[PDB]
C-alpha cells in the first residue's frame, strides 16, 4: 500500500522540483527498479545522497573533458551525423525506416562517451543491446493503474538484465587490463580513477556503483536522444514549412561550403526552437520521474506525508490550453521572440528535461547531438513520405519513455549537394 501525487499545475511543479527539491529528491523502490540497478546503485533511482551528489558530478565532468586531445564530443557528434547522411546518400529516394541507422549513430556517441568505442552497421553486440533494451523496456511498462493481465513476464526482464550486465562487466574489466594513470579515455576510466583514489582513503564506489552509474548513461544516452529525432522527423515529415524555414536557415547561416558546428548554435533559433517544440509537444519522459517525500511536507495548501510519492504530469503542463495557446498544433515559433531575432520561453509550464535537484544529467549532450544531427540532415536532405502513401500517426506507446510508432521516409538530396 502506497499514497500518489499527481501534480497538473506547475506552480506545484517547481515548488517540488525546485523550491523543495531536497525534501522530494527521493526515489522508488519497485521489484524491477531494483534489478536494473541494484537496488538503487545507479543515479536516476538513487535516493538524494552524498553518493548520488558524487556520481552526478563524476559524468558531467566525464563529458566536459572527453577528450582527447583537443578532441571533443563535438567531433564524435559530428562524425556520425557524416555516417548518417552517407547512409541517406545511398538509401536515397527509396523509402527507408531511419528508425535502426539513427539508433545506432546516437548510440555510437554515447558508447564513445562511455567506453571510447562504437558500433559497426551489423556489430553482434549492438544487436544484442537493440534486443535486450527491448524486453527492458517493455517490461517496465508497470507504475514503478491499468493490471489485471496475468503478467509479466519478470523471468524475461531479468533475462534481459543479465545480457546487459554481462555487457558492461566485459567493458568493465576490459578497461583495466589497459588502464593508465596518464590517460582518461572515458567516463569509465574516470570512475575507475575515483575509485582507485578511495582505496587510498563513504560516498559509494564499489564496483555495482560504478557499473549502474555507466549503466545509466549508456542507457539514457540511447534510449531518449534517439526518440526525440524519431519525433523531429515525425513532425518535419508534417510540416514541410517548418523543414523549409530551417533548410532556408542553414542556407544564409552556415552556407553551402561547410557542415554545421556546434559554434553556430546561436545563429540557428528557428532550429532551436523547432527542437524545442518537439520536446514540448512530445515530452520524452511524460511523467518524469517521480519523487518521494523524504519528509511531512507542504504543496500550497496541499499537506503531503513522508513517503508518498510525486508524479509531474509534464504532459498536461505541456498542453494546458491555459498555459499554451492551441497546444496540439506544432509551432516552433512558441519559442521565439516577436520576430524572430531570437529564443523566447512562452511558459512556465515547460520543464522537458525537469527542473531543480533531479534534473536531466543528460541535458546539455541531448542539445547538442539533437542540434548536430537535425542540422547535418536538414541542409542535405528534405524528409518526404513515400510515394503515396499517409503521414505517421502521430499517436506514440508509453514504455519507460514515449515513442512514436515506425515508419518509412523518403530523403531527397537537396537541389545543391
Ligand atoms: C533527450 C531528451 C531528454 C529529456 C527530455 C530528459 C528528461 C529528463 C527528465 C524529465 C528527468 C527526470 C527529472 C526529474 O525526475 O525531476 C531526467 C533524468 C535523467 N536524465 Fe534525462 N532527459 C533526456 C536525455 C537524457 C540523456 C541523453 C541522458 C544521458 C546520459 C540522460 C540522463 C538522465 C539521468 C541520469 C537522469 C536522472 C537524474 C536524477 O534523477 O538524479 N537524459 N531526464
Ligand atoms: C531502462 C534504460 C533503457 C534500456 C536500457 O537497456 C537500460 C536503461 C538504463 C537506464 C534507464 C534507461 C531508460 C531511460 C532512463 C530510465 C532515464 C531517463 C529517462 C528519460 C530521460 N532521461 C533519462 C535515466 C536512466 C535510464
Amino acid at each position: 500500500s502506497h499514497k500518489l501525487l499527481i501534480v497538473n499545475n506547475h506552480h506545484h511543479a517547481k515548488e517540488i522540483l525546485i523550491k523543495k527539491g531536497k525534501i522530494f529528491a527521493g526515489r522508488p523502490r519497485t521489484v524491477t527498479t531494483d534489478l536494473l540497478t541494484r537496488d538503487g546503485k545507479d543515479i536516476a533511482f538513487a535516493d538524494y545522497s552524498s553518493t548520488w551528489k558524487f556520481h552526478r558530478k563524476m559524468v558531467h565532468g566525464a563529458l566536459c573533458m572527453f577528450g582527447e586531445g583537443s578532441v571533443s564530443i563535438e567531433k564524435i557528434i559530428c562524425r556520425e551525423a557524416s555516417s548518417m547522411c552517407e547512409v541517406l546518400t545511398e538509401s536515397q529516394n527509396s523509402a527507408v525506416d531511419l528508425g535502426p541507422e539513427l539508433t545506432r549513430a546516437v548510440t555510437n556517441v554515447v558508447c564513445a562517451l562511455c567506453f571510447n568505442s562504437s558500433y559497426k552497421r551489423g556489430d553482434a553486440e549492438f544487436e544484442s543491446m537493440l534486443q535486450y533494451s527491448q524486453g527492458i523496456v517493455d517490461t517496465v511498462a508497470k507504475d514503478s493503474w491499468l493490471q489485471i493481465f496475468p503478467n509479466k513476464d519478470l523471468t524475461i526482464l531479468r533475462q534481459c538484465i543479465s545480457i546487459r550486465d554481462k555487457l558492461l562487466q566485459k567493458k568493465y574489466e576490459e578497461h583495466k587490463v589497459t588502464y593508465s594513470d596518464n590517460v582518461q579515455r572515458d567516463l569509465l576510466d574516470a570512475l575507475l580513477r575515483a575509485k582507485r583514489s578511495s582505496e587510498n582513503n563513504d560516498v559509494g564506489l564499489t564496483e555495482d556503483h560504478v557499473l549502474m552509474t555507466v549503466g545509466d548513461i549508456f542507457g539514457a544516452g540511447v534510449e531518449t536522444t534517439t526518440t526525440v529525432l524519431k519525433w523531429s522527423i515525425a513532425y518535419l515529415v508534417h510540416n514541410p514549412q517548418v523543414q523549409r524555414k530551417i533548410q532556408e536557415e542553414l542556407d544564409s547561416k552556415i552556407g553551402k561550403e561547410r557542415h554545421p558546428q556546434l559554434s553556430d548554435r546561436g545563429n540557428l533559433p528557428y532550429l532551436e526552437a523547432t527542437i524545442r517544440e518537439v520536446l514540448r509537444i512530445r515530452p520524452v519522459s511524460p511523467l518524469l520521474i517521480p519523487h518521494v517525500a523524504l519528509q511531512d511536507s507542504s504543496v500550497g495548501e496541499y499537506t503531503v506525508q513522508k513517503g508518498t510519492r510525486v508524479v509531474i504530469n509534464l504532459w498536461s503542463l505541456h498542453h494546458d490550453k491555459k498555459e499554451w495557446k492551441n497546444p496540439e498544433l506544432f509551432d516552433p515559433g512558441r519559442f521565439l521572440n516577436e520576430e524572430g531575432d531570437g529564443l523566447c520561453c512562452p511558459s512556465g509550464s515547460y520543464l522537458p528535461f525537469g527542473a531543480g535537484v533531479r534534473v536531466c544529467l543528460g541535458e546539455a549532450l541531448a542539445k547538442m547531438e539533437l542540434f548536430l544531427f537535425l542540422a547535418w540532415i536538414l541542409q542535405r536532405f528534405t524528409l518526404e513520405m513515400p510515394t503515396g502513401q499517409p503521414l505517421p500517426d502521430l499517436q506514440g506507446k508509453f514504455g519507460v519513455v514515449l515513442q512514436p510508432k515506425k515508419f518509412k521516409v523518403v530523403a531527397k538530396v537537396r537541389a545543391d549537394w
